[PDB]
C-alpha cells in the first residue's frame, strides 16, 4: 500500500514549478505558480507525515534512531521550499525524501 | 510533472482493502474498510482523470485512437471496484491502469 | 443524480472573475482573483470529468462518437482559462459545456 | 455567479440515495449509500450557507425578515436527512431549498 | 461531536496575523503566499462560524437570544471583508464579532 | 499563522464522544454514520498533531525536550487505534497523549 513515490512526485513538482518561475516574470504566472507550489508542498508534507505515523512501526525507530529527526527535517525543508522560488530548496527536499525512500525499501527486504 | 504511479498506488489500496474484508467478519471493520475503499477509489479516479485532461495532449489521441476509451473503461472498472468487495474487480482496475502506464512512458522517451 | 449546471456555474465564476480583473489594477485584488480563478477552474474541470466517468455510459459513446473529444476539449479550454485573464477563454469554456449540456438532456428524455 | 441549483442537485442526490436504500438491504450497499449521503448532505449545507453569507446582502434581510430562520431550518432539515433513511426528510430539505430559491430569484428581477 | 468557537477564533486570529506580516514587507512572493493563506484561513473561519449556527445552536437559543442570526451573518460578512482587505483592523472586526458569539456560546453550556 | 493543540484536542474529543454513543445503540445506520465521523475526525486529529510537530516545534525544542519525537508518533498511532476501535478507552489514550504535548506547547510559549 505505502510508497514514498507519492511524496517524490509532489516534491518533484515543487522544484519543476520553481524552475519555471525563473524563466517567466509575468505577475499572473508568478501568482499561479505560487498557488500550485503551496498545494503541492502541503501534499508532499502530508505523504511524508503519513509514512512516519502509519507505516514505520516501533521496531523501525529502534533500528534507525536518526529517522525521527530526518522526517522532521524533510518536512521543514519542504516548508522552506514552499516559501522559496529557489529550485535548490526543492532539491534539498527531494534529497531528504531520497533518504527516507532508502530506509523505506530497507524495511521491505 | 505526472506519473500513473499515483493512480496505481491508490488502486492498490483498494484491492488490498477488498482482501482484508474476506478474513474478518466484524461489522465495524467491514464499515471502516468500506469508507476507506470509497475514499481511495475516488482518489484513483481523480489521478486517472488528471492524466487524461492535463497530461495527454491531442497528438497522443491521434497516435493512440483507443486511449479515450481505455481511460473511460478504467474509471468505470474502478467504480465497479468501489462498489464491490471482490478483489478481482480491484485487480481488473489495476490492469487497466497498467495499460495507461505503458502508453504514458512511450510518449516520454520519443 | 447529475446535471452539467454544476460545471456551468463554476465556469461562469471564472469568466466573471476574469472580467473583474480588467477594471482594477490593485496587486492584492489581482492576486486574490487569481487564487479564486484557479479554485473554480479545477472545480469546473472536476464536474465535467465526473459526468464523463460516472454518468456517460457506453451506449452514449456509440451514439455520439465526438463526445470523448468534446469533453477533453472542454477540460483543456478550461485549463487555458485557468491560466488566462482573458474573458474570451472563459467564454470558450462555457460554450463547450453548452455542447455537453445539449447532449446530456438528449439522453435523459429518450 | 451564485445559484441555489448547486444546493438542489446535492439535496436531490440525498433523497435519491435514500430511495435506493429502501430497495436493497445488503450491508455493503447500505454502508456505501451512508458514506455518499453524508458527503452530499454536508455539500448541500455548504451551498445554502454560502447563499446566506456571501449573496444575501443586508437590505435583503430587511425585506424578508423570515429569511434568517428559513436558512437555519433548511440547514437543520438537511442534518435530519443526513441522519435518516427516510426519503421524506430529504424532500423536506428540498421543499426548504425551494423557498430560498423563490426568494433568490425575487432578488434578481 | 463537540463544538467550540475556539476553532473559529484561531483561524480568524491567523487572518489578522497574516495582515500584520503584509505591512512590513513588499516582496511579490511573500505577499502572494500570505494572500493564499488568508483566503484559505478566512474561508475556514467562515465554515466554523456557520457550523455553530446550524449544527450547535438549537431553536430555543434563537428565542432566548433574538440578535444571534444577524450577528452570525455580520461575522461571516466581516470575515469576507478581512479576506478581501490587507488591513489588520478588518481582521480584528471579525475577532470582535466572534468574541460576541463566544460569549453567547458559554452561556448556553450553562443554560 | 497561530498554532494551538486545542484543535487536536477537540477533534480527538469528538472521537471519544462518538465511541460513547456507539455503546448504547445497535441501529445499522447510526453505527455506520458514527464510523464515518470517527474516521474523518480522527484523521483530522492526526493532521493537527502532525502540524505542531513540523510547522510549530523548531530544532531547539527537540534538544530541550528529547522525548517529543517518540511522543508525537505515539499520539498519532494511538489516534489510529482509536480510529480502528469502538472502545472509549483507546479514544482517551489519545487525549492523554495530546495532553502531554499540550503541556510542552505552553512551556515553549513562555520559553
Amino acid at each position: 500500500v505505502y510508497d514514498p513515490a507519492q511524496a517524490r512526485i509532489e516534491a518533484e513538482s515543487v522544484k519543476a514549478v520553481q524552475e519555471k518561475m525563473a524563466g517567466n516574470d509575468d505577475p499572473h504566472f508568478q501568482t499561479r505558480a505560487t498557488v500550485i507550489k503551496e498545494q503541492r508542498a502541503e501534499l508532499a508534507k502530508h505523504h511524508v507525515s503519513v509514512l512516519w505515523s502509519d507505516y514505520f512501526k516501533p521496531p523501525h525507530f529502534e533500528k534507525y534512531p536518526e529517522l525521527h529527526q530526518l522526517v522532521n527535517d524533510t518536512l521543514k525543508a519542504m516548508s522552506a521550499a514552499k516559501g522559496s522560488k529557489d529550485p535548490a530548496t526543492g532539491q534539498k527536499a527531494l534529497d531528504y525524501i531520497a533518504q527516507i525512500d532508502k530506509i523505506f525499501w530497507e524495511t521491505k527486504k
